[PDB]
């Protein structure tokens, strides 16, 4: 968890919430859990999707990413573009 990978420019553990829609969280987690293996990987970040948290699992998903700010954000626009897509 190197946090200053490369612009981390105040925060070093800077968190990213998302609310994941239901159904449409199938993206984000990638169709059973090959893309978010990937998104934590490629970015060099950590992204918690709560998937077995329950309560609010027959809805939005909470998803944090935590890291450098900058990745934390590309990896966020990386993320909700696939769930504005």
């Amino acid at each position: 968890g190197q946090f200053h990978d490369n612009a981390n420019g105040g925060q070093n553990g800077t968190v990213q919430e998302i609310m994941i829609p239901a159904g449409k969280a199938g993206l984000v987690i990638g169709k059973g859990g090959e893309t978010i293996k990937q998104l934590q990987e490629r970015a060099g970040v950590k992204m918690i999707l709560i998937q077995d948290g329950s309560q609010n699992t027959n809805v939005d998903k909470p998803l944090r990413i935590i890291g450098d700010p900058y990745k934390v954000q590309q990896a966020c626009e990386m993320v909700m573009d696939i769930l504005r897509e």
